[PDB]
């Protein structure tokens, strides 16, 4: 009797939830029929306008929340929050690179560098808004200039007293406006993952040692890690973080998956404002756990020493770092660790195929990260938050 009461409370949570079971039918249902790339494209459309919408709102999302959540925070205070948030990062993206390598063994680049050191200092912010440098600046926004420049804008508001306030107020009013559009949405969601995953289904060993890598951090590595840190249940975590997991399934961008791993965890797990508003945008872009584990498998992989096996560990968990919250951005920073080693570069086209379901997954564990990461600094960062009461 007690499921009745259950389908009414998780309505949305189960109708994304049957938007993957009726995709991934209808999916494979569609593929015999040849169509056209043009013809998918259509095909796709209502999962576009889903990308679209939740592309709209990242950037008035990672520029508020930082500005008001540093500036909420005492500067000393913000750098014991932030050490907190590194330690965490470096930790598990380590731990997941190491559980990698030895899954695996059981089964241009200087200007990569300094176009990252030139998009972490926009010339234009304007312009960051929507493009980012390439060596001269391709389309896309700059997720990174932006995450940067509001740290240090909402460090300086904070330093600045009242005057300062304000302009927190202001972008206070702003954060709380855009998540209350991220609430429409949601209801869209389940419509657009449907034809997101639908359309995606209408195109080895690897494909397998990634997948089950991804559950053993994902399902025992980080729940544990959570247990052992906050002492609560960390499956209950995850339950509450649901609709932004199978949100990054569908989507593949960790960073377009951003206003609902907010949504869940304000609401779902009642985590506190101030520092999600400081862990979730720094961790999109940052904190690639499941990259990490994926970069180390496919650098291995393709070569299917011990010092270069360490050159292998260092340069993932640098990919990882550097690697944008945006699809398909893993196997595009492939070239700094088959570089580092000695591989060949144009091995990465052998993978291409098969990597549109391993990037689904590897986003799941990105995001996952992230909110278990916030729990986690929430937790720790227990007399922080209690002063500013
Ligand atoms: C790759 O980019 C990043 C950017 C930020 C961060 C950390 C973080 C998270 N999560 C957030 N929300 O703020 C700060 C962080 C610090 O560790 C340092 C921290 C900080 C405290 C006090 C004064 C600062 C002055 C300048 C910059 C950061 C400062 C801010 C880590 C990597
Ligand atoms: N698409 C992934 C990044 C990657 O492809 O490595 C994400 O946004 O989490
Ligand atoms: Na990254």
């Amino acid at each position: 009797e007690d499921v009745k009461s259950f389908l009414r409370r998780n309505a949305l949570l189960l109708l994304t939830v049957l938007a993957v079971i009726l995709g991934v039918v209808l999916g494979f249902l569609l593929r015999p029929y040849p169509l056209s790339p043009r013809e998918v494209k259509y095909f796709a459309f209502p999962g576009e306008l889903l990308m679209r919408m939740l592309k709209m709102l990242i950037l008035p999302l990672i520029v508020s929340s930082l500005i008001t959540g540093l500036a909420s925070l005492d500067a000393k205070a913000s750098g014991r929050l932030g050490m907190r948030a590194v330690v965490y990062y470096m930790s598990t993206t380590i731990i997941a690179v190491v559980l990698g390598i030895i899954l695996v063994l059981i089964i241009e680049v200087l200007d990569c560098f300094l176009d990252l050191a030139r998009n972490i200092f926009p010339s234009n912010l304007v312009s960051a808004a929507f493009r980012s440098y390439s060596t001269q600046e391709v389309e896309g926004m700059n997720i990174l200039g932006l995450v940067v420049f509001s740290i240090v804008f909402g460090i300086a508001l904070g330093k600045m007293g009242e005057q300062g306030q304000l302009l927190v107020d202001f972008f206070n009013s702003l954060n709380e406006a855009t998540m209350k559009l991220v609430a429409i949405i949601m209801w869209y969601a389940p419509l657009g993952i449907l034809f997101l995953i639908a359309g995606k289904i209408v195109e080895g060993m690897y494909m397998v040692t990634v997948i089950v890598g991804l559950v053993i951090h994902g399902l025992i590595v980080l729940p544990l890690i959570y247990f052992l840190i906050t002492r609560k249940n960390p499956f209950v975590f995850i339950a509450g973080i649901l609709q932004a997991l199978i949100t990054a399934l569908g989507t593949s961008s960790s960073s377009a998956t951003l206003p609902i791993t907010f949504k869940c965890l304000e609401e779902n797990n009642g985590v506190d404002k101030r520092i999600t508003r400081f862990v979730l945008p720094v961790g999109a872009t940052i904190n690639m756990d499941g990259t990490a584990l994926y970069e180390a498998v496919a650098a291995i992989f393709i070569a299917q020493d011990f010092g270069q096996i360490i050159t292998i560990s260092i340069t993932a968990t640098a990919a990882s770092i550097g690697a944008a919250g945006i699809p398909q951005a893993g196997l595009v920073t492939m070239v700094i660790v088959l570089t580092a080693v000695g591989l060949p570069t144009d091995d990465i086209t052998l993978i291409i195929a098969v990597d549109w379901l391993l990037d689904r997954f590897r986003t799941m564990v990105n995001v996952l990260g992230d909110a278990l990461g916030a729990g986690i600094v929430e937790h720790l960062s227990r007399k922080e938050l209690e002063k500013q009461d």
